[PDB]
Parts: C-alpha cells; sequence; structure tokens
C-alpha cells in the first residue's frame, strides 16, 4: 500500500537525526512538535492520495499541464532541489550507519552504500528492509515505559512552547521530517491507477482505504518518533553527555533494554532505513521529474549525480548528523511551496470531480500552510537578522 512506502519514507536518517538530537539538546518540550507535525502529514498525505485517486494524474503533471511554463519551471527546479535534499540526508545516514557497522571512514562507508544502491538499483525487498526499522521502533516503544520518563516534562512537552535560539530551527526540521515534499509528490502517483472503473463509488471506497492506511500507518510511525524522542530526552537531556544526539551515539537510548548489541543493531536499523528510503526518494524524484518535464533522465544517471552532494558532504568535513538536520530544514523550507498547489486542485471540482475536498479540511490546509510558512519566516528571521 501507498502507506507503507510514505512510512518507510517518514522513518529515514533524518527522521532519526531529528529525534535524537530534539530529545538530547531540548528534553520532552518538542513533543507538540512532533505530534502537530504528524496531524500535519495525516492532512496533507490524506490530499495529496485524494488528488491521485480523485483526478489520475499527480501533483507534478496537473501543475505542468495547468500553470504557465515558467512557474512550471520554477517548481521542478524547486522540487528537484527538494529532491536532493531529501536523497542526501537519507545515504548520508546509509554511509553513517555502514561506520557505525564495520569501522569505516564516511568516504568508503559512501562507496559501500553506492555499491549496496548499484546492487538494489536492478530489481519487494525494501519492505524488509524496513521491518529492522519497525522492530527498531517497537524497541522504542517498549524502552519508553522501561526507561521511566518524568510525567511531568513528559505532559509539559504537548504544550506548544519554542524555547531557545534554535527550537525554533529544530522544530522546523522535525516538521520537513514528517511532511515531506517528496511524499506529498509522490503520494498522489501511488494512487494513479489501480482503478478498474472511473465510478464515483470506486473511487470514494479507494479514498476511504487509503485514508485508513495512512492514518494506521502515520500514527504508529509518530508514536515511534514520540518514543525516540522520549528515550533520547530521558537518556541524553539532564546529564551532561558529550556529543549528546549525535546518531553515533544514539545506540546508548537503547543500552538498557538491548545491551551489548545495542550499537550493532542501531546501526542496522539505521541503514536498513537510509537504504529503504532512499530508494523511496530516487523514486520520488524520478516521478518529480516525469510529472514536471514530460522526459526523464537515467536513473543511474540520476542515482550518480545524487550521490555528490553526498560525497562533497564528506569531503568537507561536515558532520552527518548536523547536516541531516539541515536537509531536514531545507525540506520543510520546500513544503509550502508543494501545498499550496495541492490546496488549489483539492479545492477545484474540475480536478476533483464529485471527490472535491470538504471546506472545512481545506481551510485546515490552510492554516497548517500559513503556520508553516511563518515558521519558515520565523527561522529565517532568527538565523538571518535580529
Ligand atoms: C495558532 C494557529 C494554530 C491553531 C490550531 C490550528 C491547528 C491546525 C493544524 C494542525 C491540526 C490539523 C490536523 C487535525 C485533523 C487531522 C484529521 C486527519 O488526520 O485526517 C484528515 C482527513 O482524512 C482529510 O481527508
Ligand atoms: C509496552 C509497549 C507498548 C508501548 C506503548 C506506547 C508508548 C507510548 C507511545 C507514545 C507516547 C510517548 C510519549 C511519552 C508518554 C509518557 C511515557 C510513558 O508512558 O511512561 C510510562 C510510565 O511512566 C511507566 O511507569
Ligand atoms: C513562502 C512564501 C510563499 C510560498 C507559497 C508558494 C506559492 C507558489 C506560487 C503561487 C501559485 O501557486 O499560484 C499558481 C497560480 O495558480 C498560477 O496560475
Ligand atoms: C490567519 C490567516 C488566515 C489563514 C487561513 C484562512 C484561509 C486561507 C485562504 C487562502 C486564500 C487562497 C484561496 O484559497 O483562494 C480561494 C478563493 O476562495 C477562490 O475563490
Amino acid at each position: 500500500r501507498p502507506a507503507v512506502i510514505a512510512s518507510i519514507a517518514y522513518m529515514d536518517p533524518g527522521n532519526f537525526a531529528t529525534n535524537i538530537e530534539g530529545g538530547a539538546r531540548y528534553g520532552y518540550s518538542l513533543l507538540w512538535v512532533i505530534l502537530a507535525a504528524n496531524l500535519m502529514a495525516m492532512v496533507i498525505q490524506n490530499l495529496s492520495a485524494n488528488l491521485g485517486i480523485a483526478s489520475g494524474r499527480n501533483l507534478p503533471e496537473l501543475i505542468r499541464e495547468r500553470w504557465p511554463r515558467p512557474l512550471v519551471w520554477f517548481y521542478w527546479i524547486q522540487a528537484e532541489l527538494v529532491a536532493m535534499a531529501t536523497d542526501l540526508a537519507e545515504f548520508l545516514g546509509a554511509a553513517l550507519a555502514i561506520q557505525l557497522l564495520t569501522g569505516l571512514p564516511m568516504f568508503w562507508g559512501a562507496v559501500v552504500t553506492g555499491v549496496v544502491t548499484f546492487w538494489l538499483l536492478n530489481l519487494p525487498l525494501e519492505l524488509a528492509v524496513g521491518a529492522f526499522v519497525l522492530m527498531i521502533g517497537v524497541a522504542y516503544l517498549v524502552q519508553v515505559v522501561l526507561a521511566r520518563p518524568d510525567l511531568a516534562a513528559v505532559g509539559a512537552g504537548f504544550v506548544p512552547r519554542l524555547q531557545g535560539p534554535g527550537s525554533a530551527y529544530l522544530a522546523v526540521g522535525i516538521i520537513g521530517a514528517t511532511v515531506m515534499p517528496h511524499v506529498i509528490y509522490l503520494h498522489s502517483a501511488l494512487t494513479q491507477g489501480r482503478i478498474q472503473t472511473d465510478t464515483t463509488e470506486e473511487k470514494r471506497r479507494l479514498v476511504r482505504l487509503n485514508r485508513v492506511d495512512v492514518i494506521a500507518a502515520m500514527g504508529l510511525a509518530g508514536l515511534i518518533n514520540m518514543s525516540m524522542l522520549a528515550v533520547a530526552a530521558a537518556t541524553f537531556h539532564g546529564k551532561n553527555v558529550e556529543n549528546a544526539g549525535d546518531l553515533t551515539t544514539a545506540y546508548q537510548t537503547l543500552t538498557p533494554l538491548l545491551g551489548p548489541a545495542a550499537s550493532v543493531l542501531f546501526a542496522v536499523a539505521l541503514l536498513a532505513s537510509g537504504l529503504s528510503s532512499s530508494a523511496v526518494g530516487t523514486m520520488a524524484g524520478d516521478v518529480i521529474m516525469q510529472g514536471f518535464m514530460g522526459f526523464h533522465i537515467p536513473l543511474w544517471l540520476r542515482r550518480l549525480i545524487t550521490m555528490l552532494p553526498a560525497f562533497i558532504v564528506i569531503l568537507l568535513g561536515m558532520d552527518p548528523s548536523s547536516v541531516l538536520i539541515l536537509s531536514q530544514v531545507i525540506l520543510c523550507f520546500g513544503v509550502p511551496f508543494a501545498l499550496v498547489p495541492l490546496l488549489l486542485f483539492t479545492a477545484r471540482r474540475d480536478v476533483m470531480g464529485a471527490l472535491v475536498t470538504r471546506r472545512s479540511f481545506t481551510v485546515i490546509g490552510w492554516v497548517i500552510a500559513v503556520i508553516i510558512i511563518a515558521l519558515n519566516g520565523y527561522l529565517l528571521w532568527e538565523l538571518l537578522g535580529g
């Protein structure tokens, strides 16, 4: 189902880095960020899936077929940058997990991950790979209960509070890792077909089934993300630990549960998430290219081009977790440019048919878009001026 692929993409190294760094640096105070981002992601993924089901065309294809040529050029370029950032995050996460597993430097780890992507790109194994991530998520769900978190701080973390200079930055990172624009584009394509009869009855059936699937998947994965942040908080926040929040250290979150094999299991799960999410990211990037332009560059060429930012970042000596969080921030910045056409098209009868979005949900989505735009503007204000 498309919800499985969306949940695979929602469990990427970017999500891992954001959850762990948020926990370690700010305690439970971003649980409300995670919850709100998960709700917005539910709404937006539902809107994109409904767009796909009702119109038969995905969001990039509709943009290309309905909007002026220069606007389509701009949209293709921005979506390509979004895909570059997403694949950078996921590929560098896979490389960092290879490093944690074997001991190789980041360069040769990225080389091994490139060989693995070459081996995979020949082609059902990504859901099996994702099962590792699902199991480490269950491990986190148990570790939350076992770690005995401070329920007072946990409850206080659900009240919306941006406290500190980098709090807005990390909340933007969480929102970008949860509401992924490449997945906003890809979800419409995942439900484009499989419709034997174009009737409104079957379209409504698909809409409801996909709604249930995506809500279940996003709810489970948001429970997992909140659990990861809570364990990271209870593990590194109050205690003064060096390099707290780095994914190299994050294995200590599951030490009281797994024991000596905690680091190996965390490295394996992060590699699994990196590979699966990178496959999903290359799929979404090819869908973006096709929908926006009409033609396609070779898949191996796109893979080799998307490896270039990863290898450049490795050569620059930049920190992997830091650049992952930055990539998720860039994704959050890219979110509104994808939300606007989605809302406009889902509020149109000539596009949706009898499945036009309810005006209440359209207003909710516009409120979400305004919130995200204001948060991105506030982050830009803090990062550039006073
Ligand atoms: C200061 C302004 C903030 C004021 C507060 C505004 C909050 C609105 C934002 C997020 C909640 C929206 C998500 C809650 C609804 C979730 C419904 C859902 O998940 O399903 C959607 C449905 O399937 C569609 O087709
Ligand atoms: C046992 C496996 C089932 C897992 C069930 C899902 C766990 C909760 C999920 C999300 C909330 C995470 C936010 C933290 C909420 C408070 C943490 C908590 O529940 O603590 C338990 C209690 O303190 C102990 O005595």
